[PDB]
Formats: structure tokens, sequence, C-alpha cells
């Protein structure tokens, strides 16, 4: 039914450090902790709670089993 | 069904003081008070009701359990 | 439901003044008239019909019942 | 169901010159010619089909009925 | 049910050329090839597809039977 | 039911170089990988997840049948 959630999930699994990139420019950078239908917690200090309507990319920071 | 709820749950129940950052670059503080479906209510002075479409981030100032 | 309806309620009945972040960092001032699903009327001289989506927060000039 | 519906279209019935302001700033002006769930024709020398998702607001030039 | 559909077709079908202004300030023009419920094919040397979301309006060159 | 989904498939059928242009005025250069309701997976060194909902435009760098 998607490929965002085996993507997004296979990040959280491995726990890859990605980029988001918001749609303002701002880059954000940490681990994936979790997500569901409308958010990604991005996780460094604090977790981040990164609406996806604000989110343009997420990139891995090397490449993934998907 | 969501991590959404229970995160933004956590941060209301704890009375965490938290930043919400828009779209638009600008960064709003308070605690949440409520929220729902579209909206979230950040209390200071008064409270201001902050569509959820316009959030990019949410950001607790200290971690909270989720 | 809803937190959005009987905050947005409290502010038309009890005719407190607003303002009203758009997005693009415009602030509109004046009462709410009415609202529905999608959009806000705010009065002054002619009634305004804000729609929802271009709109960051609603703060109210003074705290209000809710 | 609606108030948005009945303003509209009390703007394109009574044939009143509207100004229609798009998020990014710009200022469209002329007459409402008929409406949708999602468009507005706005009438002037051709018709400009505009998505409502790229609106602010919508101000009549006069007061109107509604 | 929609106003959208019969004017995109007026356009797609008399081959009338279009602007097509984004939210963000880019005109683009060409002829309307085809179009669905999301987005919209231009065609010049290739056809280029457009999300709606991203349209402003949708401006003919000449008026056009609606 | 579908334009968007025999254009998005072409492109990845066939390999076809395209640039996707964001609404932010950023361009992204690859090929589709895959894609999905609100995902598009553009590969390079790595492949970057696209939100939809950012992107204005999908512009192949040749005339593809569809
Ligand atoms: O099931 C869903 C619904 C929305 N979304 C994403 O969330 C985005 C923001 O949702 P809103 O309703 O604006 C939407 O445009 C999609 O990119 C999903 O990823 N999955
Ligand atoms: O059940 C819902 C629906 C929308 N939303 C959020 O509200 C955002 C704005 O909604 P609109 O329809 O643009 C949407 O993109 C989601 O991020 C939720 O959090 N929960
Ligand atoms: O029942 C609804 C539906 C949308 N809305 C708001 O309207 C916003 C714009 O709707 P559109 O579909 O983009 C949406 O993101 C919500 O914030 C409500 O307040 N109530
Ligand atoms: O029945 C509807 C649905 C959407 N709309 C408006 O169209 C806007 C853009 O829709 P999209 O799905 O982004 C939406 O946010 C509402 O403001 C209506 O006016 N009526
Ligand atoms: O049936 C539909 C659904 C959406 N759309 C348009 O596509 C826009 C982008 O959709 P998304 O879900 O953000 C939406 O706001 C409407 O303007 C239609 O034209 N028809
Ligand atoms: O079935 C779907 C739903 C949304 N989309 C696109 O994803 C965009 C972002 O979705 P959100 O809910 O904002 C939406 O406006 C459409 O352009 C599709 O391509 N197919």
């Amino acid at each position: 039914q998607s490929l965002q959630d085996p993507f997004l999930n296979a990040l959280r699994r491995e726990r890859v450090p990605v980029s988001i990139y918001l749609v303002n420019g701002i880059k954000l950078q940490g681990q994936i902790e979790s997500f569901d239908q409308f958010v990604i917690l991005l996780k460094n200090t604090v977790s981040q709670m990164v609406y996806k309507h604000a989110i343009s990319t997420v990139v891995p920071s090397r490449p993934v089993s998907h």
C-alpha cells in the first residue's frame, strides 16, 4: 500500500542518521525514532516532532535496504 | 493509531515548556493546554490557537516520557 | 470532538477582539462574526472571509472562557 | 453546512467587486463569476481560475447581505 | 459537481495557450494536454506534470467557452 | 482514474532522468525509483524520499510515451 512506510521503517530500524529538509529551507538531522500517519519523531538530545506537511525530503546519510 | 497524540498528551500532562516552530520561521513558546485533530492551544498570558498546518516542529525543552 | 470549535465559538459569542496571524506574516484584526469548517469571517468595516489554511494562529486580545 | 458557500454566492449574485488576496501576497481583483468546492472563477477580461488553497482572504469592496 | 473540470476541459479541448501561475511566483506557459484529480500536464517541448497544490491560478490567453 | 500514475510510471519504467522542482525553488535531479500515493523516491547516490506536497513540477529530460 505504501513505499513511504517501509522506507521510513528501514531508516528507523537501522538507526541510520538522516537529514530531513523542510520546505522552508531548514535542514534537521538525527535518527528517526518513530513515525505515524502525520509526523516523524526525530531524535537527538530530545525528540522533535516534525509534521510531514512541513518536510520536503528525507535523505539517508548512507544507502539503506528497501 | 497515533504517535502524535501520545506525544502531545505527554507534553500537556507534564506541563513541559515547548517551542513550536512555524513553517514561516517564527518560534512560539509556552505550555500545551490542549489540542485536537487540527489545532494546538499554546498557553502563556492568553491561549493562542495554533493550526497544525502552520507548524513545522514541536520541540520539548527537556526530554519527556513517551 | 473539537477544541477548535468551542474556542472560536467563545471568541464569537463574547465578541472579543482578536488577531489572526497569517502564515505569510500578515496580521489581521477584528471580531469573529462566524466560522465554519474551512473559513472564518472576520468583521470590521466589511467582513473578510479568511481561509483557515492561510492562518497560523488566532490570538484573543484578552483571556476568554473555554 | 457552510458559511463559505452563502458568502461566495452573495458576492456572485450581487456582482460585487472583490479583492482576493493570495497567500504569496498578490492581490487579484474582479467579480466572482462562479465557484465550486476547490476553485473560484474571477472575471475581468478573461476568467482566472483561482485555487482556494492559494487564497488567504476574500474581501468585498462594500458590505453585502449574508 | 465541478466548475474546475469543465473549465480545464475547455482549455484542453480548444488547445488554448494558458499561463499557470505557481504559488511561488513562477509563471509557466503552454497548452493543457490532460489533467486529473491532482495534476495538470502542461505541454511545450516536453510535458511538465504540475501539481495543483502548487498552482495559484490558471489564466487563458483568450476568452473560452465555459 | 489517474494521469499522474501512468506518467510517473513511464518515467520510472524508462529510467528517464528527471528534474523535480520544489515549491521553494530547489531543483532536484535523478531517476524515479518508485512512488506511491504521497511520495516519490528519487535516486542518485542514495534515494531521497520526496513528499509530493513539496513538489511543484516533474519535468522529464526528454519526451516519454504516455
